């Protein structure tokens, strides 16, 4: 059952899949572009996503710059990288919602208007894992995922 | 829980030679000792899956993981064990056919040697890893065996 990685999303998972998460659960759908993007993250941790979605154990991945350059989302359109695609008004806003503090959103903030997705996702995942440095230089949202999933299971 | 198997060839592309090690004695063997389960077991639960002995078993999570040195400088392996570092705890004419096995080149294996003569096991794992990945410079410093997988599984992705 797709819903079983509630928690996996919430705690694991970059800005960019976390959304399909949500999105999927709430809307019971996703267009094509978000569908390669989640589906192909997922296949990426051993999972596979299938159509009333569900998941089980098990096309190459998305990387981060290439949600972040190719095909921007339209509306209805719930797929790319919120860090570039998500206006900043609302980007403060899913920052909030995740309970990050004003600190780090503030930093977040100036990373994003300095065109540094890649590094305010590194700030985020600093932040989310309560770690100083994160230790790795990010390019890969499946790179997020393992990188978290060492934390955790730490 | 998928069966063991199902990360043989995981094992092969993106595992240390520590786990890529204890992974192979596994599937032969259908145990191991205690500190081969450690090292092996709480590898695989950094990476998000859990093993189980049920006949072995391994799934999603949805101890703490071995660092280099633990693996290096603590539990050295008697013969009954098949944990630790290779390049660290193999004698070098058996890792020197461990490699063959493993299709490396002489070009890699003479490096590796050299590196492991030098005592730098960690950076003769780092060759290791760009010789499998067939790049010039791996890109970090290594210290996790865990790092290691997250690093190499980024390559194949992209
Ligand atoms: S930065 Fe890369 S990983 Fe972090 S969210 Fe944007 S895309 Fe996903
Ligand atoms: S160096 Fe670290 S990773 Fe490479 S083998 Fe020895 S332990 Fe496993």
């Amino acid at each position: 059952s797709l819903d079983q990685i509630d928690l996996l999303s919430t705690k694991s998972f970059p800005p960019c899949m976390r959304q399909l998460h949500k999105a999927l659960r709430e809307n019971h759908h996703l267009r094509h572009g978000g569908r390669m993007q989640y589906g192909l993250f997922l296949k990426g941790i051993g999972l596979t996503l299938e159509q009333s979605f569900n998941i089980r154990h098990s096309y190459t991945p998305f990387s981060c710059l290439k949600i972040i350059l190719s095909n921007p989302p339209s509306q209805g359109d719930y797929h790319g990288c919120p860090f570039r695609h998500s206006d900043p008004e609302l980007l403060k806003q899913k920052l909030q919602s995740y309970k990050i503090s004003p600190g780090g959103i503030s930093q977040i903030l100036d990373l994003v208007k300095g065109t540094h997705y890649q590094v305010a996702c590194q700030k985020y995942f600093e932040m989310i894992h309560n770690v100083d440095d994160c230790g790795f230089s990010l390019n890969h949202p499946n790179q997020f995922f393992c990188e978290s999933q060492r934390i955790l299971n730490g």
